[PDB]
């Protein structure tokens, strides 16, 4: 049953011309689709309909060309092509019968327009904090109206296209923010210095834009209430509120954040320093001058938290972004009461990780059907159930094999599901007991919580945990009609790296000062004063074992043969991780590899060592100058964080006999997971999705089409146009 | 008329089954469009078909979903809807009467594969160089069957599509490589070890190929056949030759090239640290073995440099790729003789700096067209002539007002080009001046060159060098029915940034230890033995001023607020610019931004001294611990590179009197290039390049649409395939 006391949530709101069926909302967000992906941008959002979502919004989506995200992709609405395309998700969103917003962007320097080679236009002349080469034109008055009329533009096209939501996005510092904001506004003329000076532009904009489609669509904005920089940018105290003030007679709705676009890692708090509703000390204070609908993002995924910040007039709605790729029906699950169901967005940030490397679409660490709702066709919530009674071994019952399982069992499946392991979660059992990760434990928990319930469900299906490792007999003699193995990956024990892709000499963390993250992470061989991590990766580990060893007080030195934490550059937790190994002093050498260890003593080099000038020198022999700046430096304990392999031990063994799994009655074994090779903890539990999904084809080892969304030669994005080359001469 | 040494070069040659008209042909090499943008990859091949080119390839082309490139950009060649959009290219090729080739790829765990999430192959489990979390599984011996199967229902798909030459592509570390090459390859069995085992898999691909489409289309391999490592990768003199001399049979040409992926700068040499030819000895040692044609690539332009290669028997065909962007003609131009007219490119390599960012198109700094084929209808040589006697002033003979002339000029028009500077190319003029960047000057000396020609066929329009400087009522008064302002930008002389976008205080490039980028390369201002260069700039300029001054003697200290040369990693410059910064013993300290300049001493700090827990903490504080990371260091002498401004000075004055314009007789005034704000070369290029084509239409000083390349709502990229939803259940 719904608990009542939740019914708040499932209130109506108006929002100008505008009704929006409960407080469940979705606000703008990229997911690597745009007016690109126009089969990807209506499923995966009509989905969240279907799920019960209020209201749907398109990401960041550009005005014009002069504004151009590439290589991001964003959304666009610059011609009638784009109005087809952003069409079909509109339609989709309404057959479900929520509302479909479509947020109004230009970025001004911030936009590098690497496709449409055009030049941004600005307050006054900069270079983008974020893409540093990328520079502004000042915009005399007549700028001011040509890109006003942008909006305008743009507004009419989003009704068209039959939006029902519009915005002008005005938070990560985008161009009404820049205006506002006198780090980017260095005007003297009646656009900048006074506060109304500065909000004339947006207060302008604002107007031209009600003005434009404001009796059929809500316009609403977002807006940067404070930057979290301090003084010198927005303070929410300072001009937030007032802003507020300000516009509040335009506004349908608020749309609140906090944060900039350099290190928007504050708006999208990393579960590694952020918690759920961390905004809200910024968010309340809009409503204590708004008398308007305000909601604010805050990771929420809580309706005990969400009925919070309702009943005390700190939002009127509740804004999600993660939450909703996390789980499109999270709502319906919530009005179902069906709490159990409900899969935790951890805050891995991998979904930005995506977008924000420049093109790829977004994937997800617990929803591994995001992104693969049109392509792949697969529902979050519906499964092609089996027309048979066959049966699955899974040994591992990790990220991959169990939502093997989870998915299988989804389908009606006999599985039984085993591992060595006293509980459900392979390797993220360690990873979450790492220094503030703690809510990526969220991952096994909605896996163990599923397939609990899953067999009550099925009644052949099996957990077995606390098992004897299998074997390949165990495995042969088991009588699954398939098996998957999803065995995992260890560290490397022997300082095997990308670089050198072989063993550091010296290198084997059998030695007593030489450990591995397993050894660290199991916390029971013992550690030295001074360390040394030993760093070829470029994801969470090393940084976080630093974090870790230091707190705990040891003397830390990373050498890194590789840019350390590059990953994290994309996820948005690099600045806070750096400022946190910053204060707990440790010890960064970059650009320096390793090439041999010694008890107490490893040699170092830089990478760039070598010389300059490459000439023929002849077979045998380096065509640079030899490197020349090994040095020798000490360490109590030693922590190789070097690379990572697939356990694929049994693999191998099930493989070599694999003449006998015919007449054991074993039509197939799928290797899945680290096992097949080391991944993302998404893409490992992707591959679990997949086999399962996929377990009826031909060769399931090997995943099958999907739909791809690339442009049919002879047709026109633009209706009507030409095709064909056309050289003007 | 055509200097008869250089008929060698017309001389049609034989490949396989397929013959070569001549001995000009463009290796593969990506622009930004593969299979995604088949108006650009057509008309952008055709136009070099149209010129000469013999043979045209596309780049690097994709043969299955788990080798996915994204979020780079490559070809493919995997069902029937790229059948089609390749073909739109062949039959543009075809009708200049030119060769249509596709280079088959595969490359094992260097796809990371962010499309399609499937995991790549290779002969031993590694963790790629390059792409640092992108890891392969190793391939059973189904494994090596089931891969070449895709090279061959690959290769019969490419003859569908209308190719004459296919290769198997084995260089830059790609799979074939990986195989052959033991720095990836770790096996035991039949596929490893020996040299005749470590060729095996390259050497029956090759056979099946032949085998597949060897009676219609020519095989090729790309071979990469020194690593430019040393021993322990692949040595021309050891297993190079040997594996020619293995292969030699099947091959119908050898294409050439030396370096690995994740240095292939070796390969597309930086002009740099590259002259002409550079490949040279390690290309030669090709022929000595092989018995077929041979290619190999060296950035040639020079049809003397291209004439020596062959009758020194080192090549049989010139190879070229950047040089064809940069003049898709070049050969209808040796062949026309037309030698003063050959566009040469000068290895900047920015072109390579768009595919490696990921998802971009290409550009180039020399040739505005390139990219621009398509979408926009430019063609590199044939203009619409302008139907009036109008007249146009352009102030400032930089890359920008340069193209504006020549290309206006080309166009009929009377133009007058002005500056203040003795000579063509503004800012160039110094920037080719820094070590290294010699080569560069080519891109004011082409458009000198052109200029002095069109004046002679253009009898009213004049250029005028060593004038005084244009004033607002010199430009009103000079009659030029339109004027372009193309004045320039200047590096920023008070310490203005990207990261406060603020002046530093206590900069000011008056005092006489303070000096800006301008100072430093005219020689003039003295400067003292230590020198610290305080970086804003994520390009060239810092790292070539630190060069500069070092190998002058100072003592030299970066300090960057930003990450040094980032750029420069995208155009292959990096590591090598890095071993040279090394071998000079320049200083870098990073993540280090500057509060304030004393004269001898600035106060420095690291941009992670903030504290990493954010709380709301009211107005006016900062909302994380305060930065106690400042401190002071001296300089003898201090070089800012901390940004830069546009000139617009004369443009601002014009345009508070747009009032007087009509009384004058000026229909109107563009603002392009750096003034109008701060871009590469190619860019300001660009934009002169864009007024011009346009100077007729509404506002020129706004492009109009170009054809855009994305998919159009309802029209399925598979032919007859489903465009709506349909989930699997
Ligand atoms: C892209 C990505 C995937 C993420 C997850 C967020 C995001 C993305 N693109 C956005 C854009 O187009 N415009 C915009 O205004 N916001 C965009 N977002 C951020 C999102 O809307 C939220 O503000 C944050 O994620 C924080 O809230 P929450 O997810 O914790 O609920
Ligand atoms: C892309 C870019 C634009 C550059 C010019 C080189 C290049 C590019 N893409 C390639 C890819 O598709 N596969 C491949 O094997 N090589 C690729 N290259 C290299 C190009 O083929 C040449 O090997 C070098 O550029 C040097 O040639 P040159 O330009 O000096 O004649
Ligand atoms: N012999 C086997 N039998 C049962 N469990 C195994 C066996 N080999 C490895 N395991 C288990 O496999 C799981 C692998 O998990 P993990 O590293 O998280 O891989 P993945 O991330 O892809 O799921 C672990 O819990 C480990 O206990
Ligand atoms: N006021 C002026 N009158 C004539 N020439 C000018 C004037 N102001 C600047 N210039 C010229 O403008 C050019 C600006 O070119 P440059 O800085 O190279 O711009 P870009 O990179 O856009 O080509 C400089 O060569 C300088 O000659
Ligand atoms: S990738 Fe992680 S943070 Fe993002 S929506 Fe998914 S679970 Fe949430
Ligand atoms: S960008 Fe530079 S290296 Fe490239 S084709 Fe152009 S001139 Fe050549």
């Amino acid at each position: 049953a719904r608990d009542p006391k939740h019914d708040i949530l499932f209130e109506p709101i108006q929002i100008g011309p505008k009704t929006l069926r409960n407080r469940f909302y979705q606000v703008p967000h990229c997911i690597g689709a745009g007016s690109d992906k126009p089969g990807f941008q209506s499923a995966h959002r009509s989905v969240k309909a279907e799920g019960g979502w209020a209201a749907l919004n398109t990401e960041y989506c550009s005005i014009n060309p002069e504004s151009d995200d590439t290589h991001r992709l964003s959304a666009r609405i610059w011609d009638e092509g784009d109005v087809r395309n952003l069409k079909a998700m509109t339609d989709e969103v309404h057959k479900y019968g929520a509302l479909a917003g479509v947020e109004l962007w230009y970025g001004g320097a911030h936009a590098p327009n690497m496709e449409s080679r055009a030049t941004p236009r600005g307050p006054s002349q900069y270079a983008s904090e974020f893409e540093t080469l990328s520079y502004c034109k000042e915009m005399d008055l007549s700028d001011i109206a040509q890109v006003q009329q942008f909006y305008v533009d743009a507004a009419k096209r989003s009704r068209d296209a039959g939006f029902d939501i519009v915005y002008v996005y005005g938070a990560h510092s985008y161009l009404p923010l820049q205006f506002l904001n006198p780090y980017y506004n260095k005007r003297t003329d009646k656009y900048g210095g006074s506060l109304e000076n500065r909000a004339r532009f947006w207060l302008e904009t604002l107007e031209k834009v009600k003005h434009a489609v404001g009796s059929d669509c809500a316009i609403a904005t977002r807006f940067g209430v404070d930057t979290v920089y301090g003084p010198g940018q927005i303070e929410a105290e300072v001009d937030g509120q007032k802003f507020v003030e300000m516009a509040d007679s335009l506004v349908d709705m608020w749309d609140i954040t906090i944060g900039d676009i350099a290190e928007w890692g504050e708006d999208a708090g990393p579960s590694r320093f952020y918690q759920q509703g961390h905004t809200i000390p910024w968010v309340k204070l809009v409503k204590q001058v708004s008398k308007k609908p305000v909601l604010g993002v805050g990771r929420y995924t809580d309706p005990e938290k969400m009925i919070e910040i309702v009943t005390k007039g700190y939002a009127d709605i509740i804004g999600c972004a993660r939450p909703s790729i996390a789980d499109p029906f999270l709502p319906q699950k919530v009005e179902q009461g069906r709490y159990d169901d409900i899969r935790v967005c951890i805050g891995c940030n991998v979904c930005i990780s995506r977008w924000e490397i420049g093109g790829p679409p977004m994937i997800c660490t617990q929803n591994a059907t995001a992104g693969e709702e049109y392509r792949r066709g697969w529902h979050p919530e519906k499964f092609r159930q089996t027309k048979n009674k066959d049966s699955v071994l899974i040994v591992g019952a990790g990220p991959s094999g169990s939502e093997a399982a989870r998915v299988l069992m989804e389908s009606g499946y006999t599985v039984h599901l085993t591992d060595t392991a006293e509980k459900i979660g392979g390797h993220l059992n360690q990873v979450a007991a790492l220094p503030g990760l703690g809510e990526w434990s969220y991952h096994r928990d909605y896996r163990e919580t599923q397939i609990t319930k899953l067999l009550k469900k099925n009644k052949e299906s099996q957990l077995a945990l606390g098992q004897k490792p299998m074997t390949a007999d165990d495995v042969l003699q088991y009588g699954a009609d398939k098996v998957i193995i999803a065995t995992g990956a260890r560290w490397n024990t022997d300082g095997t790296n990308c670089l050198t892709h072989d063993p550091i000499p010296g290198a084997d963390a059998s030695l007593p000062d030489q450990l591995t993250p397993e050894q660290v992470m199991d916390g029971k061989k013992k550690i030295g004063k001074r360390v040394v991590i030993l760093n070829a990766d470029t994801y969470f580990m090393a940084p976080s074992l630093a974090e870790k060893l230091a707190t705990a007080g040891h003397e830390v030195t990373i050498v890194s043969g590789v840019h350390l934490a590059n990953y994290m550059h994309f996820t948005l937790e690099y600045p806070n991780m750096m400022r946190r190994l910053h204060e707990l002093h440790v010890e960064e050498l970059g650009d320096h590899f390793c090439s041999r260890i010694e008890p107490g003593r490893m040699e170092i080099y830089n990478i760039w060592g070598d010389g300059s000038k490459r000439t023929y020198r002849g077979p045998g022999v380096s065509p640079r100058d030899a490197n020349t700046s090994h040095r020798w430096i000490e360490f109590d304990s030693l922590v190789l964080v070097t690379g990572r392999h697939s356990e694929c031990t049994l693999w191998n063994e099930l493989k070599a006999r694999e003449s006998e799994w015919a007449e054991n009655d074993i039509k197939g074994i799928y290797l899945i997971g680290d096992a097949e090779a080391p991944r993302l903890i998404a893409d490992a539990t992707f591959t679990g999705h997949r086999v399962a999904r996929e377990i009826e084809e031909a060769n399931p080892q090997i995943a099958i089409p999907y739909k791809r969304e690339t442009i049919a030669w002879g047709t026109p994005h633009m209706p009507g146009g030409n095709f064909k080359i056309e050289y003007k001469v």
